[PDB]
């Protein structure tokens, strides 16, 4: 069974439309993104520190992702008539996500893990597992989508899907074994929220998937804009909306440890106009 | 009925110039804009960082924007006797301004909500319905403008025109509101200032409005000049007037703080040559 | 009468050779420029920090437009035998000039006037009145020189030289009549620094108005050239001239103000290895 | 003895779809790995800031690189059927390898004795003369590959590549030396960290030549990939798993500093959720 | 007497390719030397800041120019046969060297200046002198290297290398009488250090002249290929190697100032792992 890939469909000028739209709101909130983590920096202490790394390389890969995709996409369409038709750089529209993934999705992991209460070299073990299954599940996942087959094989995809799959389920559990033990160690507040942002994460991965069965099981310009529009929309919301989940975590740990004399942090700390602590000096 | 898009009209070499100018003039004034909002960042107290984070995404994704903008000018017309006529690439030099839009106005709504009296998950409820309405608006007008129809019919126009104002109407009743109520709980002269600035931002508002209209009622080269001229010079004003005028507020909420020891400032605000608060020490 | 444009001039070797030398020293002394006032812009107080922010806007703004000009010009003109041959894109060697004077010039009244001693319903209201009239002279200059007639009529050219003329004397006497108000306000040793600073700035606008008539009375490659050459200097003595002044000047009054009480510093100043005044702290 | 180099094989899809995701990967992680370098650098202490002085000249030159070859890779090779034709410009997607390791083999070397324990002019003698085997080895490697012979000589390669291998055994005896000069007069918790780090730097330089081999011995679109993926997994891991590493010894160095009183750190230093100095004032 | 100009020469592939190498090497270094600067600048005193803003000056420029020129090589010469043939854009591989030292010589003469014991007006009166024969040099050179004759011409180039010269020896007396004045009042550390550090400027400086001379009297692809090492080379000899020397004395200098009383420095002075001076507070 062969398909078309999603990059060999010819748009109507609404779906390249739609396209270029997503695809230049995503670069453009991401880099927005990437100025509030740099921004907002020196409101987490530095025992956090890492959670604001990792979300600094999500911004920075993922804008740089888009930017690459947008360029792709004014280069690699032709306007033939009412449609526009694929040339062979529109691969470089879809294929950069995978990059974009191959990094970010294992950097999530470690944001997560940033705030939980896990120390020493059993935080550095549970982080590389994490790595590693978060890397493998996007990598497997472009060896079907993308690279063996062409994207143009049911049978690859499936078989790649599904060992993404295992992937997905080994560095879930992974992680939320690892919040799961952490919560009883933080305080009430910062525990709810882990909580909610663990739900967050976890549940955004799901919606990733569902771009991949949408390859396997149709193709047209209504389909691949389908994609394009599923999975920007799913970037924006979690590279996004959880990085400031976890930066919350973060300023209340920090605070936390401001109040308990565990550390000093040289400026007061807000959470919705709420002062958390006070500026100290070392 | 259908109508000439408005990168579907040849311009004039005056026009064509004039367009260049004023593409060139508002990416250069948002680059200065965002160099003046690093500069000036530790003017304002951690209370108030959100202002100066959705600031600087104001500017970042605008000069972006434009800058695409200007050189989509240059590749998308080309001189073919006295005339400037459109190519492919025309409708980027109109559509990425529903791209910035898109993250600016939503922004802008949360830049003026930073200086108000709402707090907490309150403060965080208004932002969410803010931000909705506001993307919510200029996506609506993307659809009518540029993708339903191609932008080349007034049915499209009309329908998804209504649709925006009513998310503009929806957007600016929940700002209004909230900054009705925040005026009683500031001081006399945050509250003067505040009034104002939302005066300032829903004026500035209704301009863009009108470029829609033109493009439903007339067509020409000197109509694709009034738009970009209109937008241009809406952008500058709105991107600079309005984001000197909030971090005016921002600052001096912050020397209020200052003085009331809310807070502790490392340097002292200025504002006018006017000392408003003393450097103090955590 | 009809002119050539200087941008329709065929460039012997050695012209096009000298315009690519000029053009790309003015984007490097700018650039080199820009770096000079992010790593001195700490030697200033918050008081003056407008002079900073003034003065980056002009780097930045400036060195974008002389880059631009760079790369238009290694694509504006053509070798075609031992001359080159101007194409559609050397228009866009000469124009974005004007939109690089149309922020800069009126910055650098803000930057002039942010070492004044002004407040109020002019430091603000004077500033707003010199910025209209320094916009408006280059607007008008730019309609003459590009835009009305294609800057090839001569009574285009003479009519919108005269109203860009109006404008300058405006803003001049605006800014002159705001230093000589000044100037008894200030100490000894900064009102000879500020008098000096204000002959340099209104001096080297005198420069400017040359290259119009140049344009009006005389065209050819000799003639392109001599502009290039005469802007390029003028904008590399006052970009980076003046911006010099006007920081010792904002130094000097940082200083006095610490001595004073008036204000702390971090770092103690030093203007030729003078010490002006020692570091303090909150 | 002719073999054909690396960039003259023609890909299959799949190769031409694997080689740029690990070369866009390898960007993008050391792009990442150059934003944690300038967000970390204050968690060192001023006696090894060349530590990171060098790993962000490691981040930097070699992002550069990798962004280059990424977009040589989309100009140096055409779809000519099923498979993509080397342009002459393919050997821009092999050679700039051979510029950054000719400043990041220096830079390495130069990082691991920022940690170790020498000092005055011994510790500049010894910082030439790895900068110098290190620089020799990556030069005389690029002379085989590229230059003599056109990369396409078994006696070049084998001539150069022998040349190479002695600088290399030369670079590593003095590196080896002078760590092991320095463990004694470390901590034991610092010693085994910098033993770690030597046998980790001294592991990854290993993998290189064996690109080198596959260069001499074997050509083919499976062989390009291969020395694609090996050196760029093999610069993933070396230039962000070492870097690290003498990240971790720089800031433990710092902090037994700060235990014995040799100096002062404005922020606690914690490794691993573990503090290991508190924050101080001069 | 015509001679062929240096980017006439058709490149065998090897000498392409050293070509390429040795420019990315030397773009690369300058980069790293510009982030090198970025990174130590807290290191120096707020007395000798001219001394890293004149560096960060030197890097950018070099940066750029090296930059315009590795893209400009791979624009101006196209491979036919086995010789690589120069096109109108390869005098932008040479010419863009005659930019960076226009602005590069002058700022190296600032910074050895900078660290020299001549204060007030004085010192401002040696740097004008300084900066104008620098660049006379540079520019003289520019006109027989490029523009008076095309390069071709061996009258020019010797009549402006003899102009160029006397530019240079007026240049070097200035600069060197004034550290012959300096020395006296200096240190004996520091003192000894700036001797050195003037004689590897004056001697760098002798290596560019060879350039010229080889053009005036040698052409091919072999002289080419000479005097682009040449040039990268010294470029990175005396733009990373005399940038640390004057950074050295810069912090020694401080160093000094810290223990006299003279100024207070936030950071502890390292020089090569030895404490020089401690962190104080205001
Ligand atoms: C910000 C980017 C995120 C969080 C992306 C996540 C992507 C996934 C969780 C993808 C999972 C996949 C499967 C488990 C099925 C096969 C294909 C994949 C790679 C899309
Ligand atoms: C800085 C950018 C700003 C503030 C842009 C604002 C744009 C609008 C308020 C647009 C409103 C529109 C309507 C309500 C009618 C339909 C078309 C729109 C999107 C232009
Ligand atoms: C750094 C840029 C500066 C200070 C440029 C200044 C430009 C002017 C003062 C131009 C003046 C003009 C006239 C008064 C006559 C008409 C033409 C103009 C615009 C060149
Ligand atoms: C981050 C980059 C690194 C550490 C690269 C290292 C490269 C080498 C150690 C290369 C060694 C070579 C030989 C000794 C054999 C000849 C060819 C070379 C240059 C690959
Ligand atoms: C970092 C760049 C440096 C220090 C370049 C220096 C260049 C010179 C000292 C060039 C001198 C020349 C002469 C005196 C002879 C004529 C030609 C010149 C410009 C190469
Ligand atoms: C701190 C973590 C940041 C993200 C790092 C992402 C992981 C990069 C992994 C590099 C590549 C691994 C090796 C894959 C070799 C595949 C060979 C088979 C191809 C068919
Ligand atoms: C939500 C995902 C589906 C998007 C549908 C896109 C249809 C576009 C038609 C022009
Ligand atoms: C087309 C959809 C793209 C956005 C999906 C985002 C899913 C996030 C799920 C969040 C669940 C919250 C639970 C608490
Ligand atoms: C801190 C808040 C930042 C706000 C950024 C601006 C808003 C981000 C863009 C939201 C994207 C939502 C996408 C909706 C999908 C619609 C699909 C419809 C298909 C026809
Ligand atoms: C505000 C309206 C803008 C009017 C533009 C007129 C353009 C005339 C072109 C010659
Ligand atoms: C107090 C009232 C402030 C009103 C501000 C109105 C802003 C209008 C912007 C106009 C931009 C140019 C359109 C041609
Ligand atoms: C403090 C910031 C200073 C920024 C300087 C730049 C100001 C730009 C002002 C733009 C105003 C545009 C006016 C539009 C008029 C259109 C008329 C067209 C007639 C053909
Ligand atoms: C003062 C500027 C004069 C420039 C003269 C330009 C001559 C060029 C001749 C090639
Ligand atoms: C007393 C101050 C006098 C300063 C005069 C400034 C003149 C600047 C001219 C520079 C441009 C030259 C172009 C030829
Ligand atoms: C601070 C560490 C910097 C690391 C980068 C080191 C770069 C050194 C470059 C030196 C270049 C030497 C070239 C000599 C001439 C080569 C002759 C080639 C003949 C075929
Ligand atoms: C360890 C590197 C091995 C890479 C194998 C590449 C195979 C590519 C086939 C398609
Ligand atoms: C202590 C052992 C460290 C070994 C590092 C080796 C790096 C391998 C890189 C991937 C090559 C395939
Ligand atoms: C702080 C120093 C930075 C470097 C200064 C570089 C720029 C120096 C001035 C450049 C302009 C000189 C004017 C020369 C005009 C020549 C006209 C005749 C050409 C034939
Ligand atoms: C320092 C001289 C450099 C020599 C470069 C040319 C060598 C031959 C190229 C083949
Ligand atoms: C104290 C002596 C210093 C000598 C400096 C020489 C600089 C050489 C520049 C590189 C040579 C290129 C061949």
């Amino acid at each position: 069974d062969m398909i078309s890939a999603p990059w060999e469909a010819s748009l109507t000028q609404a779906e390249h439309s739609l396209i270029f739209y997503f695809l230049a709101l995503t670069g453009s909130a991401l880099l927005f993104g990437l100025a509030r983590t740099w921004l907002t920096r020196g409101e987490v202490g530095a025992r956090y520190r890492t959670a604001v790394v990792a979300r600094s390389g999500i911004m920075i890969v993922a804008t740089l992702s888009y930017v690459f995709m947008v360029l792709a996409f004014t280069s690699g369409y032709d306007h033939v008539g009412s449609l526009w038709v694929p040339n062979s750089e529109a691969i470089m529209t879809i294929a950069p996500r995978y990059v974009e993934w191959s990094i970010a999705v294992p950097l999530l992991s470690i944001e997560l893990l940033s705030v939980a209460t896990l120390s020493g070299v059993s935080a550095r073990r549970t982080r590389l597992a994490a790595v590693a299954g978060a890397f493998l599940m996007i990598f497997t996942g472009f060896l079907g989508a993308v690279v063996i087959g062409d994207g143009r094989s049911v049978g690859s995809l499936i078989i790649w899907g599904a060992i993404s799959t295992v992937f997905w389920i080994i560095t879930a559990v992974i992680l939320i074994r690892a919040i799961r033990h952490s919560l009883p160690q933080l305080t009430p507040e910062a525990a709810a929220l882990l909580k909610t942002a663990t739900i967050f994460l976890m549940s955004g991965w799901a919606v990733y998937p569902l771009a991949y069965l949408i390859q396997i099981l149709f193709a047209g310009g209504l389909w691949t804009t389908s994609i394009h529009i599923i999975l920007c929309t799913a970037d924006i919301v979690v590279k996004l909306g959880f990085c400031g989940l976890i930066h919350r975590i973060a300023k209340l740990r920090t605070a936390e440890d401001v109040r308990a004399g565990v550390d000093i942090h040289t400026e007061a700390i807000w959470i919705s106009s709420v002062k958390q602590s006070d500026a100290g000096i070392p």
